[PDB]
């Protein structure tokens, strides 16, 4: 499923993402956006050999199992695949995991790089939340 982003603002925000752990909606729609363009679909092979999945770009050298990373310690407790539902409770529950070990929201390439330091409030711009 690509999420338009007000839903996608909506559904985090059912899920209690804003400002979980100090974050405010607008980060976790920005790295959704830069991540996987709102494509809950979305897979992409790090140099590493792992894989990250589905919305947010969960890795499975850490969080889940695809079955072809050496050491994977699955985290979450779930199969990689799950990431890729259109349902993103998996999603949701496994960040909540990965932005509480210490590292902040860090975790995320492209949060770092494209939206920390940013006006993150733009990406809920215009949505009825
Ligand atoms: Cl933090
Ligand atoms: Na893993």
């Amino acid at each position: 499923k690509v999420f338009g982003r007000c839903e996608l603002a909506a559904a985090m925000k059912r899920h209690g993402l804003d400002n979980y752990r100090g974050y405010s909606l607008g980060n976790w729609v920005c790295a959704a956006k830069f991540e996987s363009n709102f494509n809950t679909q979305a897979t992409n092979r790090n140099t590493d050999g792992s894989t990250d999945y589905g919305i947010l770009q969960i890795n499975s050298r850490w969080w889940c199992n695809d079955g072809r990373t050496p050491g994977s310690r699955n985290l979450c407790n779930i199969p990689c695949s799950a990431l890729l539902s259109s349902d993103i409770t998996a999603s949701v529950n496994c960040a909540k995991k990965i932005v509480s070990d210490g590292n902040g929201m860090n975790a995320w390439v492209a949060w770092r790089n494209r939206c920390k330091g940013t006006d993150v409030q733009a990406w809920i711009r215009g949505c009825r939340l």
